[PDB]
């Protein structure tokens, strides 16, 4: 944003206010300001907003989104030190390196873990399989068994990569795009087993992060998938909870991903020293890390003396050992376009709108080619809206709504009150051959821009033409 200044941005669930905290102590002693912002949906936001030149200074995201944002020249290339490299593990620089080049600052390691509630279920399952049973027997004392966030794919992966599912192939240490690893026999059962669960009324398709969150935390359900960064509310909530490896599929480990929470550098920003004092002298110290984690936990530190000092916590060892079961995600800008393709597969098989087998037939597909696609369309979509917006300002009008890029289609700027239509976009084609007869509206009310109406998928995913 400004010279002499640091804007940051980081995900709401993270300690945003632990980390505001070091920026005080940064500006105490160097007189430079430091606003911490919580952005919903930053990851997206981010490219949008930083390829117009306005991001943050600093942005933290998992280390999986920051291949996407090194290839499209978003990120400073970092500069540390031989010193400074050597505080920090080995495994987590490559996480960031990308191409080649260190394009953020690790952080801290992040997968997820069972979290039980101990007086529910003092001897949580080691199955999955065991799971309906659990929850018939705990809903006749008006419990559940599991709930979690259901929306987004992160958190449904380790079930569906336990029995042999993979995101893209590593081979001679190299990712191949080609090789997807969505629709494999192993793949299909996991997503088989969450769909039956949903099916059988054990858990609901329309749970999000919230709801589940709270309703572990006020006791009603027994367990629930989460990350570090959750311990924190759970323990204000006093629930008694265990933290522990996550169940087996077909008796092999769940694979959640793992992830780097990692801190890049606007490559727009004019404070790229300030930024990186911030990072390697305040925030990656002992005091800073403990500053955050004491927020909100970060899981294993990428700082090397400060992972050791909380290494005995066994909420952290749970992590790591679920994180040893698990696989490191890609950090290839091909990543946005298979988390698109899951988080279809498992929205659409978990509704009803595909089969299993359907859902990630496409959804292989869907990782493959669709990052292209998306590439082209959102470069096309800020050059109209940009079109638009001069149009506006030639017009003496104002935008009642934002033209904006919604990751899949174009909206241009709008009146409150007015419809705006798009065509379905080419990205539904593969799941409907007539997809451009399809139409998808927007209304853009007092209160910003509507969901679209249809939903995409109901808009553009089903043959209309038989
Ligand atoms: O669900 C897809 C989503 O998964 C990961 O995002 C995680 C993030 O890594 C965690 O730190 C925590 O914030 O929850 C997120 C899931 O809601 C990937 O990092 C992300 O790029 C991807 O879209």
């Amino acid at each position: 944003i400004e010279e002499g200044k640091l804007v940051i941005w980081i995900n709401g669930d993270k300690g945003y206010n632990g980390l505001a905290e070091v920026g005080k102590k940064f500006e105490k002693d160097t007189g430079i300001k430091v606003t911490v912002e919580h952005p919903d949906k930053l990851e997206e936001k981010f490219p949008q907003v930083a390829a117009t030149g306005d991001g943050p200074d600093i942005i933290f995201w998992a280390h999986d989104r920051f291949g996407g944002y090194a290839q499209s020249g978003l990120l400073a290339e970092i500069t540390p030190d031989k010193a400074f490299q050597d505080k920090l593990y080995p495994f987590t620089w490559d996480a960031v390196r990308y191409n080649g080049k260190l394009i953020a600052y690790p952080i801290a390691v992040e997968a997820l873990s069972l979290i039980y509630n101990k007086d529910l279920l003092p001897n949580p399952p080691k199955t999955w399989e065991e799971i309906p049973a659990l929850d018939k027997e705990l809903k006749a004392k008006g419990k559940s068994a599991l709930m979690f966030n259901l929306q987004e794919p992160y958190f449904t992966w380790p079930l569906i990569a336990a029995d042999g599912g993979y995101a893209f192939k590593y081979e001679n240490g190299k990712y191949d795009i080609k090789d997807v690893g969505v629709d494999n026999a192993g793949a299909k059962a996991g997503l088989t087993f969450l769909v039956d669960l949903i099916k059988n009324k054990h858990m609901n398709a329309d749970t999000d992060y919230s709801i589940a969150e709270a309703a572990f935390n006020k006791g009603e359900t027994a367990m629930t998938i989460n990350g570090p960064w959750a311990w924190s509310n759970i323990d204000t909530s006093k629930v008694n909870y265990g933290v522990t490896v996550l169940p087996t599929f077909k008796g092999q480990p769940s694979k959640p991903f793992v992830g780097v929470l990692s801190a890049g550098i606007n490559a727009a920003s004019p404070n790229k020293e300030l930024a990186k004092e911030f990072l390697e002298n305040y925030l990656l110290t002992d005091e800073g890390l403990e500053a955050v984690n004491k927020d909100k936990p970060l899981g294993a530190v990428a700082l090397k003396s400060y992972e050791e000092e909380l290494a005995k916590d066994p909420r952290i060892a749970a992590t790591m050992e679920n994180a040893q079961k698990g696989e490191i995600m890609p950090n290839i800008p091909q990543m946005s376009a298979f988390w698109y393709a899951v988080r279809t597969a498992v929205i659409n098989a978990a509704s009803g709108r595909q089969t299993v087998d359907e859902a990630l037939k496409d959804a292989q597909t869907n990782a493959a080619a669709e990052f292209a696609i998306f590439k082209k369309e959102q470069a096309m979509c800020l050059e109209k809206i940009q079109r638009a917006n001069e149009l506006m300002g030639f017009n003496d009008s104002s935008p009642g709504c934002p033209g904006m890029w919604d990751n899949i289609t174009c909206w241009k700027p709008a009146h409150v009150g007015e419809m705006v239509l798009v065509s379905c976009p080419e990205l539904f084609r593969i799941f409907n051959p007539d997809q451009d007869m399809g139409v998808v509206s927007r209304n853009c009310t007092e209160d910003g821009w509507s969901e679209p109406f249809p939903h995409y998928f109901d808009a553009c995913g089903f043959d209309e033409y038989e």
